Order: structure tokens, then sequence, then C-alpha cells
């Protein structure tokens, strides 16, 4: 795998967006691995819908939480997902709403990367897109971070409790990192983005859950 990957560059994500007050961060993980993967297919990007996960994945609870795999097994059995437009974005649950017309994007299923491999993630990241996964963003330092390699020494690797999406890696300084898109706004951090440290004993748990959508 190459020392660094950006897929932002390469047109694979789309804007940062907010999921507000509702913990549908899994959510917003899911369909930016979903754009990801649709771009790298049919070379179109669009803004698939979150919100229709949050109603419709009844394997999850809507804005008490969820997981990414249940997600894109949804997208799969359900046979698509809208696209933003057909299902706006609303920070609510409400019930499921998902329309046909308006499907963006499928699902073939999922891969999920082994448990803390750092290396099988990057690995992945390089081969297959941007990944979906989760952290322990509860932090002080995670909250108003701005620039720089993120590093906390309390964060805790067994306390995932927010869903992100992995677009490339690289290196800072000398400082290896992860390319994180986050959900909360693009005030948020550095225009919405934030690098975390890479193969610093897997720092925040980054590779404990983390998985693809194969299409």
């Amino acid at each position: 795998a190459p020392d660094s990957v950006d897929y932002r560059k390469k047109g694979y994500v789309t804007p940062v967006k907010n999921q507000g007050q509702c913990g549908s961060c899994w959510a917003f993980s899911s369909v930016g691995a979903l754009e990801g993967q649709l771009k790298k297919k049919t070379g179109k990007l669009l803004n698939l819908s979150p919100q229709n996960l949050v109603d419709c994945v009844s394997e999850n609870d809507g804005c008490g939480g969820g997981y990414m795999t249940n997600a894109f097994q949804y997208v799969q059995k359900n046979r698509g997902i809208d696209s933003e437009d057909a299902y706006p974005y609303v920070g609510q649950e409400e019930s499921c709403m998902y329309n046909p017309t308006g499907k963006a994007a499928k699902c073939r299923g999922y891969r999920e990367i082994p448990e803390g491999n750092e290396k099988a993630l990057k690995r992945a990241v390089a081969r297959v897109g941007p990944v979906s996964v989760a952290i322990d963003a509860s932090l002080t330092s995670f909250q108003f971070y701005s620039k720089g390699v993120y590093y906390d020494e309390s964060c805790n690797s067994d306390n995932l409790n927010h869903a992100v999406l992995a677009v490339g890696y690289g290196i800072q300084k000398g400082n290896k990192h992860w390319i994180i898109k986050n959900s909360w706004g693009e005030n948020w951090g550095n225009k919405g983005y934030i690098l975390m440290a890479r193969n610093k004993n897997n720092a925040c748990g980054i590779a404990n859950l983390a998985s693809f959508p194969k299409m």
C-alpha cells in the first residue's frame, strides 16, 4: 500500500454534514462509505440519505445509536438506499418513508477489518476507498480539536462511542495519521475533518470496529 492516500483528492468524498443532536453518526459514517464506493463504481458522486438509515434500520436504535454493519445489510436487503434529496435529513427519528423511485445506490453486503489491526485498515483504505470506523470521541481534546495529528493519552480504545469515516491516511512532519471525516458540521475541527494518530497502539480504538460496504 502507498505511504499516503487521500480520497478527497480523487472525488470520492461529499461535503461535511452535520448530524445535529441525533446520535446518528453511524448513519453518516455508513452513507459516507457507500458514496465512496458509488463514485468508484459509477463515477457519480452524490449525497445519500442518512435519514433513510435512521428511520428504517430496525436492527439499530435510530438516534439512540447503531452499527454500520447493520446499515450496510439493510441497504443490501432493502435493495437500495435513497439519495439525500429523496429522503432529507431531519435529525430526528421518524417512521420509515423509504421510496425505491429515489434509490441512488445498492449494496452487496460488507466486510469487517480485523479488530485492532491498523495495518489491515491501511490496506483496506488503500485498496477499497473510504472506510467506516468507530472511535472514542468523548474527550475535551477531540471536541476542541483544530490542527495537527490528534492524540490524547486518555483515549479509551474499548470505549467506541462515535462513528466517523476514514477517507485516507498520511504523515505530517513525520507523524503518521488517518484522515477522518466527521459529521459535526464544517465549523468543528479543521473544516469538519481531523487527523488522528496512526500506528500509535490503535489510539482511540480506530481499528476496533472498521467495515466497508461491498458494491
